[PDB]
């Protein structure tokens, strides 16, 4: 079902009267139908109510043709493309073909849908015949949704008296679908003070507290947050030599993220 | 296997030294292979002699890449697509013994691409392309021959009974249909004798050495066949002693010759 030919009854002779033939064309998923004509010779009438070639889908009429390609409503060299993978064609003939119209000769074929051109791929889209797939930029990992591109952002440990911690690629949009664990572990006796600076931009919601992306900060047996939005939390003075910062990002958005510096009190 | 992805060993980490991997890609008949790269980071060398990605067929090297996409004036693939001539593509990544610098290799993607045979022993009239193949069809009034390629006609449904008349090759003086077999029959009453006379253009494919090996006219009168006739020069007028004559016109699968016209008169 990648291709086919269709003719009116009797072709290349004049078609009979009182005839009605329907052809249903189905192609696999990821394909559309292309239809064109090499010969078209029908009765010409007002809005093709008498004799006609009707091209339609299951819920939509794509085209209706009648008349003669010579001096007339005809398809001409025009291609009829279906929106999806289905096309129905009906040739109808009324009660009298006294002029001996010779009908039509048509050809159809499956055409690949280019999904990349038509929940899209986060980074790269790759089209192929019958489908498509997504891939990611260097340094990113395709998520389990087969669509978004996450990163590994947990392989860290901050042990020095002062330091800087940011969302991945800050201040460029942070990676979607990621789960970053930043760990501060200073020397016993040191107490960590946290301080946000620069751009702060974490996707939020006007009514619901941080339903999408957020920072949580665990110090001792207690979690601070979640934090999101355009306004950073106020500086945080812990009484702890160790702090965990968890940054969660969902499958959507282009927010720029956050930066913090830490210092021992 | 209409598509696939290929990476260097270790990707996205630096590739190991002394490694050699070949990927053979075969697609069905009527398809070609399209190959492109999303990341390319190799050692650079003269003719890519050290580290390289070599793209080839069974008898032809299509491309050889090396170097890093960052630095320019290089032998990297860039955004360029590599297209195989046929339905086979072989790819070899080679890394020599010297990997001082830590190059991260490559990320490649390939897919089958339909050959458009109509664009790229061809259809006489219409060619129709589809995914994985193609077919021919004919103009209105013609019939696709058993070769699935040339377009013949029915040209034998005739009978000339009038005292005078005109007979021509089909569509004269436009090119006559290939692969056809026309039978023209003149039948007059007993005692009439048919004279034949060619006129206007006469153009039947011929050969300089061999008598009419391609197309020809034969004319049967009584128990005798005249001809075969072909070429650019019509036979001289033919006076039969017969009230009935058969003209056979044969055309082969090739050529665009304009044909012939004759008038007849029953004496
Ligand atoms: C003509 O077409 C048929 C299919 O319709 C094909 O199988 C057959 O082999 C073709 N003839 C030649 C000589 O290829
Ligand atoms: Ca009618
Ligand atoms: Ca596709
Ligand atoms: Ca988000
Ligand atoms: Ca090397
Ligand atoms: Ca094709
Ligand atoms: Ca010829």
């Amino acid at each position: 079902n990648m291709f086919g030919q269709i003719q009116s009854p009797g072709y290349p002779d004049s078609y009979p009267s009182d005839s009605e033939v329907t052809w249903n064309i189905t192609v696999p998923d990821g394909f559309r139908i292309k239809l064109y004509f090499m010969h078209f010779n029908l009765e010409s009438s007002y809005l093709c109510e008498y004799d006609y070639v009707k091209v339609e889908t299951e819920d939509q009429v794509l085209a209706t043709f009648c008349g003669r390609e010579t001096t007339d409503q005809t398809p001409g060299q025009e291609v009829v493309l279906s929106p999806g993978s289905f096309m129905s064609i009906t040739f109808r003939s009324d009660f009298s073909n006294e002029e001996r119209f010779t009908g039509f000769d048509a050809h159809y074929m499956a055409v690949d849908v280019d999904e990349c051109k038509e929940l899209s791929c986060d980074h790269y889209c790759h089209n192929y015949i019958g489908g498509y797939y997504c891939s990611c930029r260097f340094g990113y990992i395709l998520h389990t949704d087969n669509r978004t591109c996450r990163v590994e952002c947990s392989d860290n440990l901050f042990t020095q008296r002062t330091g800087v911690i940011t969302s991945p690629d800050f201040p460029n949009p942070y990676p979607k679908s990621s789960e970053c664990l930043y760990t501060i572990e200073l020397e016993e006796g040191f107490m960590v003070n946290l301080q946000f600076e620069d751009i702060f931009d974490i996707e939020d919601h006007p009514e619901v507290p941080c339903p999408y992306d957020y920072i949580k900060i665990k110090v001792g047996p207690k979690v601070l947050g979640p934090f999101c939005g355009e306004k950073a939390p106020e500086p945080i003075s812990t009484q702890s030599h160790s702090v965990l910062i968890l940054f969660h990002s969902d499958n959507s958005g282009e927010n720029r993220g956050w930066r913090l510096s830490y210092r021992a009190a």
